[PDB]
């Protein structure tokens, strides 16, 4: 099992860590919500799918900086929501393919009442995301860290 952004920088089998820098809806209104989706810039796949049964969570996903202060945030995994930032791991997700697939994963992040000026500056991260990989044929048990940065400001009208 291996994932890859889009840009192509990878993390190869056993885990490891990536930047991934996503560009935002510039301007967002209090009331109304901020999309993050990861499933356009997160893939993976499964190395031996003839015998190998992976199997892929969201563990932890944890928040920053004017995420963490501005927001109050849901996540979509595998079409399912839950917090954000989460409460425990979600349920395992099959990898049963060789060709990379999304990792199906999508934050929805609403301005809170109080909110209002630059809620997320540009460059600083706004959320790690932690991937883990487990099969049916081994004891692996692999961490990938998406560590999530804002490629631009997001301003809440006032
Ligand atoms: O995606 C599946 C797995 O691929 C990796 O591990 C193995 C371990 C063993 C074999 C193999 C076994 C017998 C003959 C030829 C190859 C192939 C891959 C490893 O990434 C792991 O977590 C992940 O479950």
């Amino acid at each position: 099992f291996a994932c890859k952004t889009a840009n192509g920088t990878a993390i190869p089998i056993g885990g490891g860590s990536a930047n991934v820098y996503v560009n935002l809806a510039p301007v967002v209104n209090v009331g109304q919500n901020l999309v993050v989706d990861l499933s356009t810039q997160i893939f993976c796949h499964n190395d031996y799918p003839e015998t190998i049964t992976d199997y892929v969570t969201l563990q932890r996903g944890s928040a920053y900086g004017g995420v963490l202060s501005n927001f109050s945030g849901t996540v979509k995994y595998s079409g399912s929501s839950y917090p954000f930032p989460t409460t425990s791991e979600t349920p395992r997700v099959v990898y049963n393919s060789r060709t990379d697939k999304p990792w199906p994963v999508a934050l929805y992040l609403t301005p809170v009442s109080s909110a209002g000026g630059v809620a997320i500056k540009a460059g600083s991260l706004i959320a790690v995301l932690i991937l883990r990989q487990t099969n049916n044929y081994n004891s692996d048990d692999f961490q990938f860290v998406w560590n999530i940065y804002a490629n631009n400001d997001v301003v809440v009208p006032t």
